[PDB]
Parts: C-alpha cells; sequence; structure tokens
C-alpha cells in the first residue's frame, strides 16, 4: 500500500543498524529474554551434548521505529530482516554446535509505538555435564547459558522471563521435570563491566522402562540361568559348558551395553557395578563347579578324606539339608583261584563305595553352594537397585 | 529484448522488497499454500525424524508487479531471485534440520496481471513422534506444520490447497496411505494476533515383508529348533550344549535387532514382547532339561522314588502318551563263594533296574514337556502376532 | 590491458542479469545441456542414493555480450562470475542432497560473437531406485533428471547433447554399461506451460568378484562343513556340537551381511533366498542328527523295532548302499549258580546284539540322509545362482 | 541517541577496513593475543584430532577509532561487526576442520581512546599427534598454533598473554595439567619476512578409572579363569571346552577394544602388549592341556614310559608338591579254564595300574604347570603395568 | 597511516577485479603454482578418498597494483581480501569434497612492484584410486590435479614449482615417499584451447607394524592352535569342539577385518588370499578330524580292514614315524558252562584287539596328517607373505 511504502521509506531514513536504539545514551537498554522449549530432540551421554529445539524470545523498545497510526491508517506492524535493524547479539555461551550460533535469523516485528519482538527458532547443541552414576535411574540438570556477547550491564540491561513449555511435545525417553531460569551478573577479566546473563536449567528425568526391560531384566535372567550349573548332575559332562557359555553370552551383552556409555571416570556407574556383580557371580560359579568336579572325579586310591572335612560334610550339612545318606589238590587250587576272583570283586566294591561317598560329598557341596549363590545374587541385585535414589518413584511412574 | 529490459527497469523502480504487496493495507493478503510430496527418502525410528523430498507451493497476488502486454508484446512472465521481491516467510515449524529452513530459494514467476508463483524445493527433516508399539506392523502419522513466522491473521491470510502426489515415487519400505491437510488458527503468548497454519499429516504404512522374513521367521525357526532338546536321548550328553548354544544365538540376534530400535518407554514394542516370549521359552526349556538330567542321572542308592510321582509318571502319563513300559569243606566253601558272586550280580541287576525305571521317568517327563512347550510356543506366537491390528491386511498386502 | 578494461566497462553497461538474453522476446532461447560423468564415487543400496562426480555442460547465445575484435585486438573471451550475467537455473530434480543444488558456481566464458559456455562441477547426490532382487548380480539404471526450474518451453528451449565419458575413471566396484539419455516434455499442475527436461540414465553393472569371494563362497564352505555331521560316528559325542556351532557361525555371517542390505520389501533378494536355503539345510541337518541319535541310543528293553522300518532299513537301503551287515547237593547248587551266571551273560549278549542292530540302523539312516542332503544342497545352490539373469556373463567378465 | 548516531556517522567517514590502523606506517602494530580454554569437548585417538571450545582474545590500538567523551557525553564504547573495521587474520595453523577457520565472528568493542577488543568464540578441531604407547596411562601434549596469515614481523607485532582457564569446566575423561604457551618467530620460503606466532600446548592427563575398570580388570579376570583348566580333572571332558571358550571370549573382547584404537605404527601400545601376553598365556594353557590329555589317555600297550621322565615326574615333582603316590580230567579242565579267567583278570589289573600311573603323571604335570602359569601371569601383568611411567600417580589420583 | 590510506584509495580507483591483470592482452599471464603438504590427515581405503592438509601457493605479476615507495615511505606491501582483486580460479579437479572448492580464501599480499602472492590453506578431499592388492604391504600413488578452470593456455600460462614438504608432520600410519609433480597440457571437447594443469602424485607407503601385529600374527596363532586337534587323543571327545570353536573364532576375526576393506573387484587382496588359506586349512583339519574319528570309532563287527590300507598304515607309516606297534554229568555240564564263559571272554578279547588296531591306525593317520598340515601351513603363509613386493624392505623399516 501507499501508506506502508511511505512508512517504510521514512522509517529507514537516517537509521543506523549499529547504533543502540535508546533516546538517552547513558541509560541502559532493557531487553526481556525468554525461551520456548519445544522438544528435547536428543541427548548424547557419550558426547555430553544436549540437542534441543527451542524458540528464543527477545523484546525491547526501539526509540526510532515509531510512527503515528493516524498518518498510516492501515499499518500497525512492520517487519525487518536480519542486518537492517539493531538486534541483541545474545548467544548461547555453552554451545557445542560447529557454528557457535544455531539460531535461524527471522524477521523482527515492530509495534506502532516502537516495541520490538524477535523469536528466532533453531536447534541448539549445548555441552552439559551428564551424570551416569545413577544410570539408568538418573535425573539430569543440563544448563543453557544465554547472554549478550558484547554489551555489558550499563548498555544492555538483560531481564529474565519465565520459560514457556505450553507447546512442549513429550519425548519418548525423557520426562521433563521443569526448566527454571536464573539471572546472574558475572565479571570478566577483559573488562571492568559486568555482563549479565540468563541461565536455564533443563531438569529432565530418564524414563527407565525400556532400559529396565532390555538391560536389567536380561542380566537377571542370565545370572539366574548360570545357577543351573548347581542343579546339573556331575555325571553328565555339561556343567562347564553351561557355565562358560553363559559367561560368554554375558560378555557379549555387557560389551554391547558398554558400547553406548560415556568413558567418564568421575564415578563407577550403577549399571557398571551391577554388571561387575553379575560377572563375579558367574566366575565364582565356574570356580565352584571346578571344585565340585574335583570332589566328584576323586580316585579312591588318591587318599582318604581329611577327617574334618569328612565329618562336617557328611554330618552338619546333611543334617541341615536333610539329605539321604546312601547305605585233591585241584579242588583246593580252584578254590584259591575263586578266592582271588572274589577278593578282587570285594576290593572293587570297597573302592566303588569310597568313590560314591566322594560323589555324595560333591553333591552336598554343590547344593549348599547353590543356596548360598542364590541368596547372594538376590541380595546383591536388590541392594544395588535400592542404592539409586528416586528408584522407587521411577518404578512407580514407569511400570506401575 | 528491449521490451523485456524496459519492463524490468520500470517494474523494479520504487519497489520495496519488505513491503507487503497489497493495494489496501488493512485488507490481509491471501496466500495459497500447498505441497507436492515426491519421495519419503528416510524415516528414523531411533531418531524420531522424517526425511522427505517435497516441493512447497505458494501463490499470491502482487499489486505492484503488473503491466500491460500491449506495451511489452513478447513478455508474458518475469522471474525474480531471492531477496528482490516480497516472499512469505513460511517455515516448517517442527523442523529437526540443523538449519531451520531447508528450502532451496529458487526464482519467482509473475503473471502479466500480478499473480505470483513460488515452488521452492528442498529436503525437509521434521521431528515426528513415531510409534513402535505395533512394530513392524505399525502405521505412522508424521505431521508437517507450515505457517507464516512473522505475519498473523490480519496480515497474511494463509489458505490450504490439496497436497499433490502425482509425481510421488514409491518407496521400497513404506506404503503411502495419504497426505491430508488441515488449516488451523492458533494463538500465541507473544501477541494478540492469531497465526493460521497448514498441517499435513503423512500417513505411512510399513511394508512388513522384509521385517517378517529377516526378524520374525528366524526367531520362529530358532525357537522351534530349541525344542529339539526334548528329542535328544539323555545318554548323549549334548542336550545342554544344544539348548545353551541356541540361547546364545538368540542373544546375538536380539542384540542386533535391538540395535535398530528407539529407546522409547511409552509402551513395550510388539517385537520386544515376542523376543521376551522366545527368551523365556528357551530358558524354561534349559531349566526343564536340567530337571530331566537330574531324573536321568539318579543314583539307585540315593533313595526310593516317591510314591506319588512314581504312580503318576508311570501310570497316568504312560496311559496318556501310550509309552511302552520295559519289563568236603572245599566244595561247600567254593559253593558259598560262587553264591557271593551271584548275589553281587543280582544286586547289580536290581540297581540297574531301578536306574532304568528312573531313566524311563525322565523320558516321560521330557516327552510331556515337549508337547507342552510346542503347544505353548505356537499359541503364544500366534496370539502375539494376532494382537497387532491391521496385521491381517498387512499380511494380505505384502505376502499374498 | 586497456582494451580489456574498456571492453569490460562497456559490456556491463545497461546489462540486467535477470533479463533473458534474447533479441526477440517472443522467441525462446536455445540452451544445449550436456553432462560429463567422471566417477561414480559411491552408491548406497541401503539409502537408495547415488553419488556421482559430474560436470554439467551448458551453452547458449547472449545477444548483449557481443563485440568486434577489431576494436579490442587482444581480447577474445571474457569471463563473468556468478550473479553478474544470466544463467539457466538448471537443477537436478531428483536430488537427495541436503542443499538441493550441489553445483559449484564457476566462471562463465563468452565468445567474441556472444556464444556462452558454462561447466559447473559438483558432486551430485541423486535418489535412484535400486533393485536388490538379483543382488549381487544386479544391473542398475539410476536416473538423473535435469531441467530448467522456472523457464518453460516458450522461454528456454532446452536441447540435449550426448553425455561425455572420455574422462571417466573406472570404479573398483561398478562397471559402467553406458549413460544414455532422453529429452522429454512434461506438463505441470501449476501452469499451462510445458517444461522440457533432459534425463540421463546411468546403467551400471556391479562387479561380483568381491561379493562372490566374500559372501557366496564362505556360505558354500560352511554349509558343506555342516554336512560333516553325517560322517561323524555317533559314539563320539560331538554331532550336535558340530551342527549347532556351524549354525551359530552362519547366524553371525548372515547378520553381518544383512547389516549392509536395504530394508526393501519389493521382492526377496537373491542372497536372501540363498541364506534362507542354507539356514534350512543346517536346521534339517540338526533335526536329522537328533533323529539319528534317537535311533542310536535306543534301549533294547524299550521295544521291538516295527517290522516295516526294520525290513526297509535293513534290506533296501543296505542293498542300495552295499553296507556290510554285522554277524552231592553242593555240586548241583554250584551247577545252578553258574547256570544263572551264564544265562545272565547270554541275555546281556542278546541285548547287546539288539542295540548293535539299532546302531547299524542309525548309521544307515545317517548315510542315506548324507547323500540326500549333499545332492539337495548342490542342486539348490546351482539353481538359485542360475536363476539370476546375466549371471553367466557376470562370471565370464569377473572370474574368467 | 543523537550523540551515538553522530559519533557513528563521523567515525566511519573516510575509514578503510583494509588499512592497518597505525599512525606511522613503518612502525608495526602491536596485537596482544591470548586464549580462554573452556572445555575439551572431544579428543579422537583414532583420528588424531582435538576438539576444544575456546575463546580467542585479541586486542590492539586503533588510531582512527578515537573520540572525545566531552562531545559524546553518554557514549563510552562502540561496537562494529565483521567486515567494517580492520581485524587481524589470526588463524589456527594446525586446523583439522573442514573449514579452516572455525571462529564465530562477533562484534569488536572499541575504547573511547581507540583500544579494541575481540573475543570470537568457536569450536576448534586441531590435528595433534597423540601417543598411545602408554595407553591408557598416557599424558598428551596437543599443540594449538596461532598466528597472522598475511602480516609479518614488521607489520603485526604479535604478542602473548597467559591463557585463561578460570572458566574451564572439568571434563569427565581428561584431567587438565596446564595450558602453557610459547611465542616463536619462524621464517617461510615465500618471503623474507619473519612471521611471529603463538603456540599453546594443551597438556592433559587421561583419567584411568573407567579404562582400568572396563578393559584391564576384565582381562585379568578372564586370564585367571583360563587357569581353571589346570584344576579340572581330566576325567570330565571339559578342559578343552573351557580353554577354547575362554579364548573365544578374549578374542571378542580384544576385537571390541582394538576397534577404538588408532592404526598407529610408531610403537606398540601398552594395552596391545597386555593383550598379546594374555593371548599367549591362554594359548599356551590350551597347548599344555592338550599335552596333559595326551598323558592321561595313554594306552598301556603303547609302550613303557621313559625312565628319565618316569623318575623325575614320580620323584622330584612329587617331593616338591608333596603328593600322595597311590599304592578226573574234567576237574583239571575246569581248573585250567578258571586259571585262564584269573590270569586275564590279573593282566587287566596290571594294565589298569599302568594307566593309573600315567594318569598320576598327567595330574602332576598339570599341577606344576598351574603353579608356573599363575606365577608367570602375575609377574607379567605386574611388570607390564609397572612399565608405564606415572602409573603410580595415575592410580593414586583415580582409585585412591 | 595517511600514506597507506592514500595508497589504498588510489590503488582501487579504476580497478576491475574481473580483468586479467596484464599490460598487453595478447600475451598470457604467467602464474607459478606450487603446493605445501603438511599432513596426510586421513586416507579411506573403503571410500577411495584422500584427506590432506595442504597450502596452495600461487604467484603472479599484477600490472595495476604498482606504486613508487618514494611517495609512500612506510608502505611496502598491501593485502586484499576475496573478491576485490583478480585471483586465478585454480581448482582441484579430482575433488571428492561436498563443496568442490575446499580452500579458505585468505588475504593476498602485493609487492611494491606489482608481484602478487596467494597461499590459501584448506583440507582437500581427493578421490584417488587405491590398490589393496598388496595390502597391508601396499604403496599408494594418489594424484592431486590442479589447473585453471576457465583460463586456457593463451590466457593463464600456468607453471610448476616443486612441492614443499619442509613443514610436513609425520603421520603415524603412512610413510611419505615423495610428492613429485608434472605439468601437462590437455585439450577439451568444449573448446579449441589447451588447458595446462599441474598434477602432484602423493606417493606414500603404509607402515605395516600395526597391521602385522593385529591382523597377521593372530591369524598365524589361531591357525597353529587349530593344529592341536591332531595331538588330542581321540578318547577325549573334544577334537571337534576344539577345531570348530577355532573356526568360529576365525570367522569372527575375518568378519571384523573385512569390515574395513573396500568392496573392490580389481583383484583379490593379499590378506583375502591369506584368510582363504587359513579358512581352508582349518576346514580341512576338521574334515581330517572327522575321518580320524571314523577310524577310531570303528566297530569290530563291521568288517575286516582292507588289505591295502592295512599294510600301508601298519608298515610304511609306522616305519616312517618309528611308532611302536602294540603287542558225574554235573561236573561235565559245569565244565561246558565255564567253557562258554571262557570262550565269550576270548571272543571279547579278540574284538578288543581288532578295535585297538583300528585305534592305532587312526593315530597313525592323525600324526601323518599333523605333519602334512604343519608343513603346508608354514609353506603357504611364507609364500603368500613373500609374494608381496617390497615386503622385505617393509619389514626392515618397520620391525627391524
Ligand atoms: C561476556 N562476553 C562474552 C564472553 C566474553 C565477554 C566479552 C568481552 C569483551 C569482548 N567480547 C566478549
Ligand atoms: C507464529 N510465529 C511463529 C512462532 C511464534 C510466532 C512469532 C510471533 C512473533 C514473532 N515471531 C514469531
Ligand atoms: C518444472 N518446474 C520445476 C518443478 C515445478 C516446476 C515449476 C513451475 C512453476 C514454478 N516453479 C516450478
Ligand atoms: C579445463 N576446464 C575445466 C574443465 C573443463 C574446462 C572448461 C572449459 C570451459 C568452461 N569451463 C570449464
Amino acid at each position: 500500500g501507499e501508506f506502508q511504502r511511505k512508512l517504510y521509506k521514512e522509517l529507514v531514513k537516517n537509521y543506523n543498524p549499529l547504533e543502540r536504539p535508546v533516546a538517552n545514551d547513558s541509560q541502559p537498554l532493557t531487553v526481556y529474554f525468554s525461551l520456548s522449549l519445544l522438544q528435547i530432540m536428543d541427548v548424547d551421554e557419550k558426547n555430553q551434548v544436549l540437542t534441543t529445539n527451542i524458540w528464543l524470545q527477545m523484546s525491547w523498545t526501539d526509540h526510532y521505529l515509531q510512527w503515528n497510526v493516524s498518518e498510516y491508517p492501515g499499518v500497525k506492524t512492520v517487519r525487518f530482516p536480519d542486518g537492517q535493524i539493531w538486534k541483541p547479539d545474545i548467544l548461547l555461551y555453552n554451545s557445542a554446535d560447529e557454528r557457535f550460533d544455531a539460531t535461524f535469523h527471522t524477521n523482527v516485528l515492530v509495534n506502532s509505538s516502537g516495541h520490538c519482538q524477535y523469536l528466532p527458532p533453531g536447534i541448539f547443541k549445548s555441552s552439559c555435564y551428564i551424570d551416569v552414576r545413577w544410570f539408568p535411574f538418573d535425573v539430569q540438570h543440563c544448563k543453557l547459558k544465554f547472554g549478550s556477547w558484547s554489551y555489558g550491564g550499563w548498555s544492555l540491561d538483560l531481564q529474565m522471563q519465565e520459560a514457556d513449555i505450553s507447546g512442549y511435545i513429550p519425548n519418548g525417553e525423557w520426562d521433563l521435570v521443569g526448566i527454571p531460569g536464573k539471572r546472574s551478573e558475572r565479571f570478566y577479566e577483559c573488562c571492568k563491566e559486568p555482563y549479565p546473563d540468563v541461565t536455564f536449567t533443563v531438569t529432565m528425568r530418564r524414563r527407565t522402562l525400556y532400559y529396565g526391560l532390555n538391560l536389567l531384566i536380561p542380566c537377571v535372567l542370565i545370572s539366574a540361568l548360570a545357577l543351573l550349573v548347581f542343579l546339573l548332575p556331575a555325571d553328565s559332562g555339561e556343567k562347564i559348558s553351561l557355565g562358560i557359555t553363559v559367561l560368554l553370552s554375558l560378555t557379549v551383552f555387557m560389551l554391547a551395553v558398554a558400547e553406548i556409555m560415556p568413558a567418564t571416570s568421575d564415578s563407577v556407574p550403577l549399571i557398571a557395578q551391577y554388571f561387575a556383580s553379575t560377572m563375579i557371580i558367574v566366575g565364582l560359579s565356574v570356580v565352584v563347579t571346578v571344585i565340585v568336579l574335583q570332589y566328584h572325579h576323586h580316585d579312591p586310591d588318591g587318599g582318604k578324606m581329611p577327617k574334618w572335612t569328612r565329618v562336617i560334610l557328611l554330618n552338619w550339612c546333611a543334617w541341615f539339608l536333610r539329605m539321604k545318606r546312601p547305605g585233591d589238590p585241584d579242588l583246593a587250587k580252584i578254590l584259591e583261584e575263586v578266592r582271588y576272583i572274589a577278593n578282587r570283586f570285594r576290593c572293587q566294591d570297597e573302592s566303588e563305595a569310597v568313590c560314591s561317598e566322594w560323589k555324595f560329598a560333591a553333591c552336598v557341596v554343590d547344593r549348599l553352594c547353590l543356596m548360598a549363590f542364590s541368596v547372594f545374587t538376590i541380595i546383591c541385585t536388590i541392594g544395588i537397585l535400592m542404592s539409586a535414589p528416586n528408584f522407587v518413584e521411577a518404578v512407580s511412574k514407569d511400570f506401575a
């Protein structure tokens, strides 16, 4: 329209985009900075980066971009692109994006009274410290730090407004707790001018249903299946195969899991302690199986059992476990021949009885160690999962 | 030509690219926005992003870009590049691209009567929520939201035109159901001006031939092969090897499959429930194999078989399964010695008969558990695959 | 020089880069579009993208960029950068590149008679449909679609010149069959003006030496090694171990291979059918092994063999395979005692003979199934590899 | 304000951004270059690149950007964007980034006396040589080299200021030792003008907790578990299964670990020597197990054991290990028949005794080799981890 | 300075950046092109791309950028940025970078006599053909082709200068042999003007320490460990387990290695032939193990050992290997019963002797095949490693 064309022609006249738009130079310019979180697109524990889709919200009063609506009846707002009117250079301080500024420079709306608006979208990559000590039951506080890059306190009086999450779309992995902000004033070694900033802390809680179903449950099942070695009879040579192939499967699983975790050394992750406990339990099960097979394939001629181990393993554990404890010259010379055969058979029977007693001792050791291992693994897993704080509320919110 | 050069020289004179091209400022400018889907290049279930190749279509009437063809005999249309004539700043709201605007700014055609056209191509990355609950038999509704960024209802009267899929090239993985649109008016906390938008919902159905052939069928085959442990005779100490190696192979398969799935916690994926069922079946088969081997290698001196289990496992299951149930002083002193040898042989035969009865009990348990496991596996797989809606039509469209 | 400086000063005078350089506006401008393929740097079967290094070739006549060499003795050509003289906006329609235009805008040569040249290089990512039905013996026809984006038939009369492959450097994976093209005229729903285009079809044949050596040969070898179970005597407890560890190795191999193939559902890949055949063969090998072990470890007291299976497996298969078929009162009291011992030995010998006959039946079953499985594997692999068209010429060109 | 607008209008007048801002052309311009490290975001051992988030700090005196505050009462500092005032072209020489300059060009503050400030942020990818010889106990010295690209010693007198690490945020993997620098003057083959530069050496020590917990400890555990083959009795045919499955698990572990190390050939990494030692230990354990099984399954009819090995293995090793060393015509016809049976039994017993002696020799060899292997593996691991310098202080700082 | 400002103001006056800076238009402009290699940052065998960090060096005489130092006492050189003075459009022809030009356009120094310098840095991605036939002992000749894109021979007389490698930093993987260049003149189909170019061949030799320590040595070790199956006594059912687990480990290793090689079909890589030999050796070892177990578990009643195999395997191989070759009515009725028992024992002894002879034949076959396999493996590995040229000098340079 003619009025809009005239207004645009007269508005840009004698206008310097570099100049700070204030009537009095000494007075600082008030800028209201806010944020509009839309989606936590991705968080990278390994890379310690947080990818978010947010809309920055900036607003300030421009002294030069004013006009009377009476002379321009139809024109109420005007929009200027990048590089034609003054804009605050508000950057994300802790940015992990290859280009330090990830905003998409859009137009700037202008009141009929000089008030300006600026909502540049963009996907921000911020380097936030991520705790995996309580993985997967961890809550994260990733900070977004915004502030003017080259204007100080006396120039650009930055002000905070509450972050808006009305348009936030829920993420399938992270539950948002809140996004509070805090306005802080910080000095710098360059200059004697404070540089105010606005810091937004994105507190988000990880939803642990997928991790509990795909990481914790399979390890519980495989560890419990490793205890089956203590039910296999030793006569079938499959105990070591069972134990060691279970160990190999656990090795593959733990390798795949560790493929996705940060190489941080601040503390031992909860899942790392859990996997260490499972590995130790399986290894000690294999060691006990080796001991049991030593006690089972014990040659009777090797030597008599020690009295102490004999009495304890055949009395105390049996009482505890309620196990059942098993149990003319030609004529004379033929007689002595049959005597040799019969005595050989009797000696064979005695050796067989000794070996059977050794086998029973192996079985008793096996059963007692099965009970001990089952109790220990249950107690250890329960304790490890109890140790994580907010674990009960994570369970209540996800599973229940 | 001379006429075209004169027209270009005169048309740009006193033209402001910022001004909205309307004759009456109060009246809003009508913009007809459409879309031309060409190809669904990629969808990322893990990243919850949808990559599409589309041509945006905008059209509006420009009051200033008008001329009489009589004075320019050969010139019917003119073309302006980016930044020289007014263009709507129609952006994809839910964009997951590193740069928020993925369009390639092309030329802009103009009528001889002022009507304008604008078809900027580009590959758009939009963050759409992806449901894996019914994976791989899921239908996806990924939304594309377009609307002016700085112009409200009273400024840019955005309108919807039906999406064009004439040039759409079929994708090898996803079957397009449709791309309907909906024009909605939404308020914002910034301003008291409604901002109309156009939302296109891309309804896509996944073609399940590849997934059924490469994920489901191998699991059915391996789970069925795990049941072979219940046909191996216990004498060959290989049952545990069979079952455990099958479990390890399934572990590798499920790990590789889960490598491609999003870490969402809204619901348990169908294939996740299926894998859980297969893992449980294999583990229970291994447990039953351990019990069977306990029954097989039962020492006759350990104790008499309990009356209840004896009667049930030797009468009821045998009747059910129709199994066959098997079955001077020198002379006298030599006599008593040969009596000893024969009595030893008779006791050995009695112990052998008891052990054989134990072995038959183990075989009966093994056979009945084979039948139970086969029936349970078939029923569970059929039910899980039935639970997915549109499974029947997916099968009919893909396989048949 | 002075002449060149004067020519450049006078040439740009009253020159509009937007204007189409024609003397008569009504007549269209003839543009000769060609292409110079140099290297097929990459083709992504999984992503359905083709990455090529090509030089576009454009040529047209400028009415305004003309001068007389007499007044400029030294100057024969002039060069203009991007954005200073008119250039056709010829884009790759089916572009899968993040930026829709991948050309590198270079200088533009000009005749002394107005003729123009333009050879912008660039690496083009085009989305071409890729058939893996005959993989790895497949030939691919990936299309490149070029045409003016905003000029119609009456404005830019696009013409075609044959593609140049003189400078093409051979690829180590793909053998170029040819790059023919076709110039087509297509209408659009926007406008009543046809838009001519030039489509180049890149027909390339995959060289199958690497794939045959690294995928097909190892699977033949592993499948053949799986048949060794039918030579292992059943006395050594290793048959299921062999079969199932071969199955696990094939599982790893097929997983690694399937990691590289697209998730298309148009048809079952040839290598997919081949792997399915190998998996079925190994699975049935394990099943037959379980059957043979059932036959081998058959208790003699379990029951007499069925007459039909006895006669067939001990006569017909033996004849076929030419197998060798194996085979005072004290005196009376001692008499009856030794009679008992010898009768027990005779019964033991009878049971041993029955069990040995069962073992021979198992051996005969094993041998006949070995012959059947070897024949079936050879026939199936030969048929599957024969089914692929141009397989014989692929072999002749690669191996021979 | 009016004063700010007048100052900006008058300051840019007759200003040339290309000109070096010095009053006397002959005198060089002093530029103070510093650095502000904030975070070592990522280091890539495989790619030999270091990714850091740093703020360059440059400052110089501009002769033309001076004004009297008396005439501009409110204006104390002014800010210019990129391309409008002279800036030093200080580039990172050893840059491994796709674009050689990774800085984000921000504004430049200016004193009321001409002093200028410039703190452009950016994420810098520098190619630093990385030593993996002492991995994971290595300390890295990655260099950052900065200097003017086109200004020599007589033009831009580059000067140094100490690097600032007040704002440094600790990294979860690398402990910063310090960031000292050195200012060096270097000639070039192009020109006879020295080019001063500022080189900052980023000395960082790797925190070892995660690597020791996830790489070293599992290898210790698996190697120790491989020694259990020397406790399993040879009667249970599971020794080779144990050894070879442990070897396969170690193969998987070493493959996964070697996936993350560079293909560096200056020296053998410490973890590489460690894995080589573990592989040798496991392989030699398998070889010794094969020898032990040869000794155990020695047919008595094969031949008498050599006198030398007999005496040593049954006297010296027994003394060392304190092992218990185990241990009418009708009447005549029946007579000689029973004589035959008893003589057969006696010969059988003699052969059994010889085989038992062979088995005891195998057991003694097995035990002595167990002791030798345990001692050797402990000594080798201890020595390898001792060989790394600063290992003790790394352990003290991380674990303790 | 005032002199510098005046010089810059006067120099740009009547200066056209498009014009070629020559006094006489007819004579070509001489441009001296060189290169300064700094680091071979990365080479991609799979992608056939070479990533280098180089500084292009260009120099030419500008007729217009001349001044007398007498009138400008302090000004000796001036610097112009991109787009303000003429620069050769020298591009890397065989560029594989997404943007065809990877240079970073820096400033451009100028003499006081008109001579000009230009050293743009940048990381260049070039598509160079990579031979993996002799991998890992291969030497690579990757070409970099530079030349003016738009200027021909009569316009821009491109000239060569020797490449500079004084600042080259050694790479941890590739040993640089040299970077010779060659200036060639090549015609094009577009134009009748030759286009001179400068081609630099980067000859680099791969350092084989890491590859020989992580790829070759483990394969030698695993292949040698596969031969242990020929020392295991057949009585312990672990031969097939050993051989097949070794084969599975080799499968995993070869899959991981083949993950990193190009899918080229020009020729079979040396490491591929090596892996084929190892796989064949292991598979044939498994086949021979199956044959040995057939010979060992040969029932005596199947049939007499054939005369030919009997004589050869019990005489010739025994002589070769020097193996030890092992070895009233009541009375009469009781008599005949004991005769039956004794005859049964004698027949059992004869069958045992026949079985022992079969076992000895199996042992003889096993030992001879062990010797054959060891010799064949050593010979094949030595020959394959010898076949690669420059292998001896690669070993001398890396290991020694
Ligand atoms: C607060 N600003 C942003 C970081 C440092 C500081 C600053 C100070 C002076 C010039 N540039 C930047
Ligand atoms: C609808 N627009 C796009 C998102 C917010 C809104 C807006 C309003 C005012 C200034 N910028 C953006
Ligand atoms: C052929 N052109 C390229 C694709 C669509 C078509 C077109 C028509 C009108 C305006 N822009 C584009
Ligand atoms: C040598 N130049 C580079 C490749 C082709 C040739 C050329 C010729 C004319 C116009 N542009 C490029």
